[PDB]
């Protein structure tokens, strides 16, 4: 109910109008969910990312609010923090970390990663994802889209729109709210699912950055997650030209048992990511990747 949304967004919003706190204000998306603007927190001089929304076009309110409750309770360095919000009267406007480098999915279709510079990503998204998990929260769309880069070669997990706070009382999940090419087989062949669908999502998202696309790209969503289902782990096209130990990884992240699946936790301690570059040498990839836009 509309009226019930707007007091709880005025409880959890800073009061006032947000160009009191920010005013370099630059356009750099359209809605769509809103209209995305880059600006300076003035006090700080932090760059600032904010979400204007309208939300009487706004269709499902609900999400919001979990998104700012869930993202303002699990603060971490491998996620693109929530900063601050404010509502003018149905304008809701959401503040957030900015980040300059893009996303992966340019560095993915731009550029050609090494094994080193994969590990790396591999090790921050899943520093990202056992924090998450470790706090009950699934983020559920992991993808290449969904990770920003930093000039420096920062690693950081966005887009808390789709995520679940579990409970030990329903500590499993059915709703089919990922993106198709990167869903595990169980969200589609089972109404039971846990933290173990970032795992399986962060495999093809190393998929990704060894073919350039998750597989299936290139069919109909909806014939993907049937191929998904009754193909199970995805084959490379080129095993071969990975090392063994990142084959390991891949197989351990594309596990089709969940329970044989790696968690996070574990998956920190494989060996692949002792193979892991500085984050600094992800710099030219991200440089090359903005240029080539």
């Amino acid at each position: 109910s509309d009226e019930e949304i707007l007091e709880k967004l005025r409880s959890i919003v800073s009061v006032g109008d947000p160009k009191k706190k920010y005013t370099r204000f630059e356009k750099i998306g359209q809605g769509a969910s809103g209209t995305v603007y880059t600006a300076m927190d003035v006090a700080t001089g932090q760059e600032v990312a904010i979400r204007q929304m309208n939300l009487q076009q706004q269709p499902k309110k609900e999400l919001i609010i979990n998104e700012i409750l869930v993202m303002r309770e699990n603060k971490n360095p491998n996620i693109v923090n929530y900063l601050d919000s404010y509502l003018v009267g149905d304008e809701l406007w959401v503040v957030m970390e900015y980040l300059a480098g893009g996303s992966l999915t340019d560095v993915v279709t731009e550029t050609c990663m090494d094994e080193g510079q994969i590990a790396a990503v591999c090790r921050e998204c899943l520093q990202a994802l056992e924090f998450l998990h470790s706090n009950q929260v699934i983020h559920r769309d992991i993808k290449s889209d969904n990770i920003l880069l930093g000039m420096d070669g920062s690693v950081k997990l966005t887009d808390f729109g789709f995520c679940a706070q579990i409970t030990p009382e329903q500590s499993k999940r059915s709703t089919m709210v990922g993106t198709p090419y990167w869903m595990a087989p169980e969200v589609v062949t089972r109404k039971a699912y846990g933290p173990k669908v970032d795992i399986w999502s962060l495999g093809i998202m190393a998929i990704e950055m060894i073919e350039g696309e998750p597989p299936y790209l290139n069919e109909n969503p909806l014939r993907a997650l049937y191929l998904i289902a009754t193909n199970g782990t995805p084959e490379l096209q080129n095993p071969e030209k990975l090392s063994a130990i990142f084959r390991d990884f891949l197989n351990r992240c594309l596990e089709m048992d969940v329970e044989k699946r790696g968690s996070a936790k574990e998956l920190l301690q494989h060996q692949f990511l002792k193979i892991a570059k500085p984050l600094s040498s992800l710099t030219p990839l991200i440089a090359a990747a903005k240029e080539a836009t």
